[PDB]
C-alpha cells in the first residue's frame, strides 16, 4: 500500500472535463470510476459518455441531481458507450443507448466502501479509483485555485467528484469543473486530522463497479 498513489502517471485517468451549467457531478464521477477499472485489467484506457448516463438514468435527476451509485449499477446492468458515440452536450434527453447500438463497456458489479473510514477509502483507491462526495456548495472550495484544502467547509454533502490518488497527507480529487479550477481541474484535500466525516464530508458515501 504505497506511500504514494497517483493513477494519472499510471495511465488510468484521461484529460479533465466540465459538466457546465448541468448539475450532473454524478455521471461524470462514475465514468471515471468504471473507466479506471476498465483500464486496470484490460490495459485499455477509455473515455465513456456521461451524457448517456444522464439521458438514460431516470432514477437520477439528470441536469440537476443524481446518484453516482445509480450510474455504475446502470452500466453493470446494461453498459455504457464511448464519449465519442455519445459525447457530452450538457442537457438531459432521450436515452440513445439502444438507438446508439451495441454497448462498448459493461462492468460486472458495484460495491460501496464503508462510509467514514479513511483507511478504507485509500485501500480501494489503491486497488482502483472511486466516486466520492462532499461539500462543494462551499464558497472556499469554489475559489480553490491550488492548494491543500482544510476549510473552512461543512458536513452538508452535495457534490460528487473522484479520488485519483493520495499521499501521507493529501488526498487527490478530480473535479467535474473546467481545468480553470483548483490545480488544473485537480484539488488536494488533507487527510489524517481526526475528522471522521472527513473535511467537506468526503467520507460520507463512496463507490465502485467490479470487473473480472
Ligand atoms: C453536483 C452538481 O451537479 C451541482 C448541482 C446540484 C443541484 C441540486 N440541486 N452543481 S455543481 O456543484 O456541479 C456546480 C455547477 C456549476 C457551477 C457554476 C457551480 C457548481
Amino acid at each position: 500500500i504505497p506511500e504514494y498513489v497517483d493513477w494519472r502517471q499510471k495511465g488510468a485517468v484521461t484529460p479533465v472535463k466540465n459538466q457546465g451549467s448541468c448539475g450532473s457531478c454524478w455521471a461524470f464521477s462514475a465514468v471515471v470510476t468504471i473507466e479506471g477499472i476498465i483500464k486496470i485489467r484490460t490495459g485499455n484506457l477509455n473515455q465513456y459518455s456521461e451524457q448517456e448516463l444522464l439521458d438514460c438514468d431516470r432514477r437520477s435527476y439528470g441536469c440537476n441531481g443524481g446518484y453516482p451509485w445509480s450510474a455504475l449499477q446502470l452500466v453493470a446492468q446494461y453498459g455504457i458507450h464511448y464519449r465519442n458515440t455519445y459525447p457530452y452536450e450538457g442537457v438531459q434527453r432521450y436515452c440513445r443507448s439502444r438507438e446508439k447500438g451495441p454497448y462498448a463497456a459493461k462492468t460486472d458489479g458495484v460495491r460501496q466502501v464503508q462510509p467514514y473510514n479513511q483507511g478504507a477509502l485509500l485501500y480501494s483507491i489503491a486497488n482502483q479509483p472511486v466516486s466520492v462526495v462532499l461539500q462543494a456548495a462551499g464558497k472556499d472550495f469554489q475559489l480553490y485555485r491550488g492548494g491543500i484544502f482544510v476549510g473552512p467547509c461543512g458536513n452538508k454533502v452535495d457534490h460528487a467528484v473522484a479520488a485519483v490518488g493520495y499521499g501521507p497527507n493529501y488526498i487527490l480529487i478530480k473535479n467535474s469543473w473546467g481545468t480553470g479550477w483548483g490545480e488544473n481541474g485537480y484539488i488536494r484535500i488533507k487527510r489524517g486530522t481526526g475528522n471522521s466525516y472527513g473535511v467537506c464530508g468526503l467520507y460520507t458515501s463512496s463507490f465502485y463497479p467490479v470487473k473480472n
